[PDB]
């Protein structure tokens, strides 16, 4: 199964604004990360387009949280990147051949599409129990308290 | 995220073939499903490599199952066709950058790592939990319990003639 690179990068976008008590570049958090500037854009515009992200505009502007952590989900922002359509894709091969499922029996989805979707609802329910903020706590228990504080502070230098 | 084509057309495979008494070529299974043999043999043979099928030789040869249905997993299939490796990979980002995480810091995996290979684990576990008998189950309380046999009696029905009319 593939799952769109931008994912990492964005996850960690959002963790490290948490602690930017000002708007940030889009260059400066690729330069936090050594990535391509353009490349980390493209993954901040779909957290805009999702509404996660909202971009301050001016020379003092750049990106912010739109709410608070606590509130947004690891499924919030995968879907934002990676987009909401389902990763099995049911093409209806039962209504194909000479012995296809009669058509008054085409009002439940096929079972195996059903499995399928179980499966996908476990892995967005997953993602979906944990938040930015959960994040946060735990990088704060495994790095220290000064950790993101400290990358916080490096995002907003030279604005003030 | 996005799976290999082939997964559709592996579990119905895998379904209809609990149901054959007898070896069943990739042509007739693909004939039952209106689709290219070239294209659903290449799903067989990743089966076959899997250990899930057995495609024996001969005249009166075929695809088989090579254990029972209720030993076949979800998981079995869909990681035969679309593969083992995890849809989610950690490229230690955390390690990049002029605020770069030391190693001495890294003796646990990211916890945005951790969190995408639970919930892939999630995924896994469902696909583990129901086998090819749990969807037979299924087929004959919703399609009834003739539907099945009367695919498998169609999929071995004048098996091993190759010599058509002209
Ligand atoms: S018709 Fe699509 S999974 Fe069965
Ligand atoms: S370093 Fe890879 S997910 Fe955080
Ligand atoms: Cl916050």
């Amino acid at each position: 199964m593939k799952l769109s690179g931008g994912v990492e990068w964005a996850l960690h976008c959002c963790v490290v604004l948490t602690a930017a008590s000002r708007p940030v570049p889009a260059a400066r958090l690729a330069e936090l990360h050594d990535v391509s500037p353009s490349y980390l854009a493209k993954q901040m515009q779909a957290l805009s387009r999702a509404g996660l992200v909202r971009s301050v505009q001016g020379k003092t502007g750049g990106y912010v949280l739109t709410r608070p952590a606590v509130e947004i989900t690891l499924l919030d922002v995968v879907q934002a990147v990676d987009g909401p359509d389902p990763a099995f894709v049911c093409t209806e091969i039962r209504q194909r051949g000479p012995l296809a499922t009669p058509p008054e029996k085409c009002t439940k989805a096929c079972p195996i599409a059903r499995a399928m979707g179980a499966a996908e609802a476990a892995w967005r329910a997953s993602l979906a129990a944990t938040t930015i903020a959960d994040l946060v706590a735990t990088v704060d228990d495994e790095s220290g308290p000064d950790a993101l504080p400290g990358v916080g502070a490096w995002l907003i230098e030279g604005l003030g």
